[PDB]
Formats: C-alpha cells, structure tokens, sequence
C-alpha cells in the first residue's frame, strides 16, 4: 500500500528512497506505483519543450516551463542545455577544438572530478565508425578522449547480466544474475524482465558501485530510470543535481539509454531505422556536453560512455526446435533465445536423465545451430557454471541463430530482426568504451578489454578502495592521466626443493619400462650441466611462475625444459619450454614407443607409475614436454621421463598430439619462436579456482594419481616479430588454451575426420587468458621480464579471440 496523497513539492528527484507507504518522488517511483499524485505535474514538466528559443532568452521566470532560458537560470540550475548557445552567443561544446585537459577545471568546493556514466543499451562496438557522420558529439567524445576499438561483454551477452557486470566488477556466476530471465531453485523463486521479483534485494549479489561509494563517504546519483521519464528529463535531473550544494551533490552519476538496443531488435543491427536512433543518442549526448559547459563543468567531469553488449541479425526463421531432437520435450523446461538453459519441468519426475538429454542433442543435424554442454564443459574463458541458478544443462546457440521448445512458442508467443546473448567473444555481441576527462588521457587509443575491468577504474576516479572482484587491478592503467593503482606481485608462498641425484633405478618398482640401458667426459659433463639448469635462461623466458599456496614442490631441470613438478598430485604444475623458428619436429622412434623411465631425482613413493595406466582401461598417459620437440636423439630420452608424464584419455590424446607435433611448430615458425608453458588443471568444482588436494573427483584406477578436468598452454613470443621469442627486447604477445580433458570428443561433430579438421577450431573455441589460468592453478606468470607490472597484467588479461576484424 502507498497513501500517494503526500506531494512532491520540493522534493523532485530527491536522492534517499522514503518507506513506504509515504509517496516517493525518486527517479524508480513510477516503477513502483508509488510516485504522488503531484509527481507528473511538479517533477516531469514538458511545456515549452526541451530547448531555448532566440524570444526566450530573458523571459521572466515560469516554473511551469520544462526548462528555463531566464536570466537567474544558472545559479538555479536549471537552464535548457542550449541556454548560453541561445542567448549569451556561445558555441556548442562539439563545435569547440578539442583541447588536452592536463589538470581538472573544477568550480571551487568540488573535492574530485565527478564521474557521468553514460550507458548505452545495445551499442555495438561498428556504430563508432559506421555511425560516425551522424554522431558528432561521440565522435568528438571517443577522437578526443581515450577509446578502445571494442569492450568485450560479459556472457550471456545480455541486458541485466552486462549492466550489473559494470556496476560490480564481477562475473555473473558470482554477482548471480545470471541471465535476463532466471530460476533461483533455493528461493524455489523466478526472476522475469516483466514483473516484481527483479526488484527484490536478494537477487543481487556484490557490491555495485553506488554502495561502494556511499559505504566510503561518496555520494550517487541513483542509476535507475523509470523508462516513462524522457531523455532530456533525465539530463536535466543530472545537470540539477551536479548544482547541489556541497555537503549534498553526488560525485558518481549514471545515465541510461534504452536505444539503440530497443530499435536494433525490431529493425537488425543495420536496418536503414538505426539511422536516427543513433542522431538522438549524439543529440542526448549534446545536450549533457552543453549542458556541462554551462556549468563550467566540461573539463572537470570524467564521462564514461559505454555500452552493455552488441546487436546481431537474428529472425524467426533462424529457429531450431527441441521437439526435432527431443521425444520428451513436454518434460523439460527451457530458458530459450539466443542461449539455452535446460532444467526438469518437474523435481518429482524421476525418470528426467540429463545425459540423455545431452546425447539426443549432440550432433544430430548436419548443420546443426546450437551445441550442448554440461554448464562444468563450457569453455572456462566464460566463467559460466558456478551459481546454482545456471541450469545443469547448456546450449551455446550459434550467432544469428535462436532455440526453442516448440514451433508454437515462436508464433504463440514474424517481428524482431535483431537480438544478443551469445557468446561474448563474438564481433557482433562486441560494444564500446571512451573514457573522457582531466583523469583520463588524450586522444589516446587503448587494445580492447573486457567490461569486467571497469569497476576498479571507476573506483580508482572516484578514490575509492574497490569491492573484491574479477577485475584485475592495474591492468587498465594505461587509460588513465593520473590515479592508477599501482600493485605489487604478490609474494611466492611455496618456495621449490632443487632435488639432484638421489635413487637409484632399482629402486623403482612401478612396472615401467623402456629400451635406454643403450651407451666419454666430453658429453658426461654435459649432461650434468643440463640437469644443474644450465639451458634453463632458454626455457624459462619470464622467470619460473611462483606458487601462490602452500605445497610441495620440485624444480627439475632439463637440456629442452624445465618443469615445477608437485609431490602432492604427482605431475608438473608447469612446464616450460622454449621452441625455436628453427627447431625441428622428429618422431618417437621405435624401441621408445612404450618407454616410461624413472626420475632419479625424485622419490617412487611421490612418482606415477605405469601399472595404474595398464589397469585402467579408460586411462592413458601424454607428456607435457612433447617427445617430438626434442633437441637431439640424446635429450629426446628426458621426454620419456616419468616425472613429464600425465593422465590422458585417449580422446585427448588425439587433441594433445596434434597440438604438440604440429601446431607448435607451426605457431614457432609464424611467430619467430615461442615459449610455451603447459599443465595440469584440476577444477571438479567448477569455480574457476584451482582444487585443493581433497576435491578432486577421479583418479587413474587403483592409484592417488590425480585425474586433470584440463590442460592449458600459454604460448607467448615477441609483439615485434622480427625478434626470436628468446631475444626480445620490448612488449610481449601471448595466446593461450584451457582444453576440458574429456574421454570423448563429442563436443567436436568432425572428430571423426583428420586432426586437421578438427582440432584447432576445437582449441579456437578453448582460447583463455594468462588470468584464468591463474585463477585455475595458483600460479602467477612472468614475474622476471623487462617489462612494467602494469603492462603485464594487461598482457595477462589479453584474450585472443580468433574473430576477423571488428
Ligand atoms: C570473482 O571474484 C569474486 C569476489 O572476490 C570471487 O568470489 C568470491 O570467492 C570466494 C572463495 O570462493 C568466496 O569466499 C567465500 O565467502 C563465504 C561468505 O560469503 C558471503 O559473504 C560475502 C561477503 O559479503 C558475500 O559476497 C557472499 O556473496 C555470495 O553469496 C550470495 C548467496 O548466498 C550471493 O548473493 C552472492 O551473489 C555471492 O554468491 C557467489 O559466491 C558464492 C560463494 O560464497 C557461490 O556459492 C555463489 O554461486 C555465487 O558464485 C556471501 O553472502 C564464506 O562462507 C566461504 O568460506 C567457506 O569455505 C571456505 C573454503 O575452505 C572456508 O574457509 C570456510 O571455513 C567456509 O567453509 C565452510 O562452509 C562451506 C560452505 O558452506 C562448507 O562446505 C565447509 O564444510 C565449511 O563449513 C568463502 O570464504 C566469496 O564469497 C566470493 N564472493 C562473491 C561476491 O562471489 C570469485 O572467486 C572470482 N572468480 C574467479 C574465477 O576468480
Ligand atoms: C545505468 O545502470 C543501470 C540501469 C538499469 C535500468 O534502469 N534499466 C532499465 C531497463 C534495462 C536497464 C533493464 C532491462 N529491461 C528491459 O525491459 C529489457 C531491455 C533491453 C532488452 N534486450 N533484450 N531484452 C531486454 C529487456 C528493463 C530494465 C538497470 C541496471 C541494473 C544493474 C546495474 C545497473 C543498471
Ligand atoms: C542493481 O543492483 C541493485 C538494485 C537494487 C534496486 O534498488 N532495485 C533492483 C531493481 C530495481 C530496484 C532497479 C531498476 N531495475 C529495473 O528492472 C527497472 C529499471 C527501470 C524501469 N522502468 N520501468 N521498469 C523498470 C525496471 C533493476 C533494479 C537494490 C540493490 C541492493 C543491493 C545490491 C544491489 C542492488
Ligand atoms: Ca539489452
Ligand atoms: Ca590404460
Ligand atoms: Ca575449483
Ligand atoms: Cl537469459
Ligand atoms: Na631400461
Ligand atoms: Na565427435
Ligand atoms: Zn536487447
């Protein structure tokens, strides 16, 4: 109940929400039902229009006028944003050169830059070149400013997931919303775009920026807009508040726009309609610049104009249909569109089986539009399974395409030519970023980076301490004049055992084999240096990676690798290596097709053994350092070691050899040498976080081996390609992978054809950043470069994405 018979007199737009049932006069109070019965009349004035006319310009004050063009219009704050043009002979801020802004031109009483949010629904990252003759304050904004080409969305590439995503730094699995539409089964509770749910605190995890700065003595502008409220209300609302009083005005603001998204579904991403959309957001954006200017306030404000996520061309006709694959469609619900999410209609029918669901949805079309997933096999770079409000069940549904349940919900339920959702590394679903002010730089362009990144930034503009989130702190510095956050490597925890010779071959009893009792100080000599680290400032490029938790671990040095080798789970966390433009691909010879040798220097009772790979039927074994690789027939025997060995299954192995005999060199030879770094993952919990010890799910038969859920590689050479990988002197390129370990290649409908087909496409779509891994292993990768702290931690969030060009 509301008693809507208070007045908002006085009180239009205030900034603190009043309890019910008192009437509320805030900018959410129509979305509530809540406003006073005077709300219209007093706080959404519209007479005379939005904009000075030259017979205006003087007029005596009537505050019935939606803006005023009055003499005492600026100590009140509420003049039209056109107002200094009109009357007092100006020029309109994007009319003006754009001149460097060193330091912050601020009115006295102002104790930092504010900060203006200007969120853009549906802007995908092409509307700043191709929409850029109809968009002259943006175009200004972005060539003056600091700009990225594109700003990678969050997945699922949709409006409530990627909104929140800014607002908090964190991914949706851990902010909770999940998804535009979702179920929360310990709420037993459903969260809908159309009604009262959403609005509910307890879906919203984090801390949003509005809370983080209030919690610090900072003051917000409330972010929400009852849709109703126009535009040019809601930037007039901005620019009254920016003249509050000291102790009252807010230092963060936040607009939001629901164009170009709302046109881009009914007409595509280019539809000859997105013209004029997109004239009305530079209009909007005219009017807060001019607005700003008025103020003296244009070369204080930090503004931020950024977008959610892309549009693509999607249509009706773009459907696949469950019922085609499904005999059981009536007993599964679905979260349909441009992603899937499978659960059972009833928590009462026993006979729902998701695996065969999964297996009746897997490769059963030849072209076929969505592939599932179990939400643990999506690719990690998605960080998408960890909330139990994400369905068991996934589908990843192609660009352009929709699912369905049914053909009846499709035409019960042709309009929309446009739609988001999917996968964020693809270019439609890209959006845009510029940063423009005192703290940020000058017509500076920075490389593409994920939404994630931003609430540290607007943190850092604000100074404020941010909320724990995935952001990586300092990887942005690069954006900013002044405020970047300067942080230190974090400190090694587990310093490694340097073991040498220390067990001899009987000693071993781990049913291992190989052909090698097969025979000079010359090359004695040798062999010992090699095993001391003698090659090591070869292989070991950035420093060895520090282990960031508490274990036991081993240093072992070889002539073509080094590896950090842990007692605890029995295999390398790392090895590294480095592959020469010149190097050159041999095969496993014959009498070493089946050699496993035991490291002397390291105990049988913390070594695998090759027994527990006989008895396991499902299990087989690769080798992290690949045989293939070796510098010589002499150092190709360190490769058969057992402590280079790992679980894989042989579907795997599949990937894992074609990766290791061919595509390593064929990246060394296009990328004038690589280094490469390769492990184990253990993530049977699936949150992104490397498993302790007492996780893990699966091990190699009869044994405390453990079995990976993944492999990842991180495959780093020279940005300036004319230097070899192993003498660069300048900024570093890195491509990484975070391959799921499965003992089938379902996932790869052309697994049945050469590697060649196949595999690659399959490593594509498992692309990861350096920070995920990270996450996933407790390692923290090159801490001994040439190179600025903060240029590496850009380095480590880079994600290649395999897209041609934006
Ligand atoms: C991305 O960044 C984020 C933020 O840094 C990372 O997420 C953090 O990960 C931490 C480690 O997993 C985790 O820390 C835990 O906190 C628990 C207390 O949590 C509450 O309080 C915080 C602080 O205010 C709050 O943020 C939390 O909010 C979560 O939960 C509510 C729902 O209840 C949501 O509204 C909100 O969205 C958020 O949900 C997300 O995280 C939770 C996990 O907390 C997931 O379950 C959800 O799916 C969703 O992802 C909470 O309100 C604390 O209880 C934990 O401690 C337990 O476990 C450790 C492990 O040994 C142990 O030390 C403790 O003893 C304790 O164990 C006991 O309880 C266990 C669980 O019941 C039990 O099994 C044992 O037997 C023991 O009895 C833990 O420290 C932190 O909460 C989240 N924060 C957020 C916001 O998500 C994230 O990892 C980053 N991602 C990547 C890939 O790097
Ligand atoms: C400016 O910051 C924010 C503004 C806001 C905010 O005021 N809103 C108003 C609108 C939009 C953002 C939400 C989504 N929606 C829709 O009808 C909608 C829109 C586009 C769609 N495409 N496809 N399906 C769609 C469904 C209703 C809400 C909400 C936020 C929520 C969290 C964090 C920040 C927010
Ligand atoms: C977005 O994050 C939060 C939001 C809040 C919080 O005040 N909430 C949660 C809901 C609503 C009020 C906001 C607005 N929005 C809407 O759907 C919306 C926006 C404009 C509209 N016009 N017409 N209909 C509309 C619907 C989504 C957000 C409270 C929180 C409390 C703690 C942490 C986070 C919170
Ligand atoms: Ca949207
Ligand atoms: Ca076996
Ligand atoms: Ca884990
Ligand atoms: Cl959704
Ligand atoms: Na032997
Ligand atoms: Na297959
Ligand atoms: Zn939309």
């Amino acid at each position: 109940w509301t008693a809507t018979s208070g007045s908002c007199k006085g009180r239009c737009f205030e900034l603190q929400e009043v309890g019910p049932p008192d009437c509320r006069c805030d900018n959410l109070c129509k979305s509530y039902s809540s406003c006073c019965h005077d709300f219209d009349e007093l706080c959404l004035k519209t007479a005379r229009g939005w904009e000075c006319t030259k017979d205006r310009c003087g007029e005596v004050r009537n505050e019935e006028n939606a803006c005023h063009c009055s003499e005492d219009c600026l100590s009140r704050g509420d003049c039209c944003t056109n107002y200094q043009v009109v009357c007092k002979g100006e020029s309109h801020w994007v009319d003006d050169d754009c001149e460097e802004i060193k330091v912050p031109e601020c009115p006295a009483g102002f104790v930092r830059p504010p900060l203006i949010i200007f969120s853009v629904d549906g802007f995908r990252a092409s509307y700043m070149k191709k929409g850029s003759k109809v968009m002259p304050n943006i175009e200004k904004l972005r060539s003056c400013g600091t700009h990225a080409p594109y700003m990678r969305p969050v997945y699922p590439t949709k409006t409530f997931p990627n909104l929140y995503t800014l607002a908090t730094g964190l991914y949706p699995e851990s902010h909770g919303i999940v998804g535009n539409s979702m179920y929360d089964p310990v709420f037993d509770a459903s969260f809908h775009l159309r009604g009262r749910e959403k609005f509910n605190h307890r879906w919203w995890g984090g801390q949003p920026l509005w809370i983080t700065a209030t919690k610090q003595g900072v003051r917000a502008g409330t972010f929400f807009w009852s849709v109703s409220i126009p535009h040019e209300r809601r930037i007039l609302t901005i620019l009254q508040w920016l003249s509050l009083p000291d102790n009252e005005r807010p230092s963060v603001y936040a607009f939001y726009s629901e164009q170009p998204d709302f046109s881009g579904h009914k007409y595509g991403p280019f539809g000859p309609e997105m013209t004029n959309p997109l004239r009305e957001i530079d209009k909007t954006v005219g009017q807060l610049m001019d607005g700003l200017k008025q103020l003296r306030l244009h070369r204080c404000v930090n503004v931020i104009f950024v977008g959610d996520h892309g549009m693509e061309d999607v249509t009706c006709d773009r459907t696949e249909f469950l019922s085609n694959y499904l005999t059981n469609v009536d007993d599964i619900t679905l979260v349909p569109g441009t992603l899937g999410r499978i659960r059972a209609k009833s928590i009462n029918n026993s006979k729902y089986d998701p695996k065969t669901i999964i297996a009746a949805l897997t490769c059963k079309k030849p072209d076929q539009h969505f592939k599932p997933y179990m939400k643990q096999h999506l690719p990690k770079r998605l960080h998408y399974a960890n909330n139990r409000r994400i369905e068991d069940i996934h589908l990843l549904v192609d660009r352009r395409w929709h699912v369905a349940r049914k053909p009846l919900d499709v035409y019960k339920k042709c309009f929309f030519q446009g739609d988001h959702g999917f996968d964020n590394k693809v270019n439609s679903m890209q959006t845009v970023f510029v940063g423009y002010g005192p703290t940020f730089k000058y017509r500076t362009k920075v490389p593409p980076f994920e939404n994630i990144e931003l609430y540290n930034v607007m943190c850092d503009l604000l100074g404020l301490k941010p909320a724990p989130n995935n952001g990586t702190h300092g990887s942005l510095n690069h954006l900013l004049r002044t405020n970047t956050f300067r942080p230190t490597m974090p400190d090694e925890v587990s310093r490694p055992n340097y073991p040498g010779i220390m067990y001899l071959q009987s000693e071993f009893d781990l049913g291992c084999t190989c052909d090698d009792k097969v025979e000079n100080k010359l090359e004695e000599l040798n062999k010992r240096l090699h095993t001391k680290g003698s090659t090591k400032e070869r292989h070991l490029l950035y420093g060895r990676p520090a282990v960031l938790y508490r274990t036991s671990y081993d240093i072992l040095y070889h002539t073509d690798f080094e590896s950090g080798y842990s007692e605890i789970f029995l295999m390398p966390l790392w090895t590294s290596y480095t592959i020469s433009k010149q190097a050159e691909v041999s095969s496993i010879p014959e009498h070493l097709t089946n050699c496993v040798r035991p490291d002397v220097r390291v105990s049988p009772g913390f070594s695998q053994n090759c027994l527990a790979y006989k008895n396991d039927k499902q299990m087989s074994y690769g080798f992290l350092f690949p045989p293939y690789l070796s510098s010589s027939p002499e150092a190709k025997y360190d490769a058969f070691l057992v402590t280079n060995m790992v679980p894989m299954y042989p579907a795997f192995k599949r990937v894992w050899a074609y990766f290791q005999r061919v595509l390593v060199k064929k990246y060394a030879s296009e990328r004038n040498g690589v280094n490469v770094i390769s492990g184990p993952i253990f993530d049977y919990n699936y949150d992104g976080l490397r498993d302790t010890e007492d996780e893990i799910k699966q091990y190699v038969e009869g044994s405390s081996i453990p079995v990976p859920t993944h492999y990842y590689s991180i495959i780093t050479s020279c940005l300036d390609f004319t230097q070899p990988a192993d003498k660069c002197d300048g900024p570093l390129s890195v491509s990484s992978f975070i391959l799921p370990h499965r003992p089938d290649n379902d996932e790869s409908c052309n697994s049945s054809e050469d590697e060649s087909k196949w595999v690659e496409e399959l490593m594509k779509m498992h692309t990861a950043r350096v920070r995920d891994i990270e996450h996933l292993t407790g390692l923290d990768f090159y801490r001994k470069t040439s190179r600025s702290y903060s240029e590496i931690l850009t380095l480590k969030t880079y994600l290649h994405t395999y897209e041609s060009e934006i």
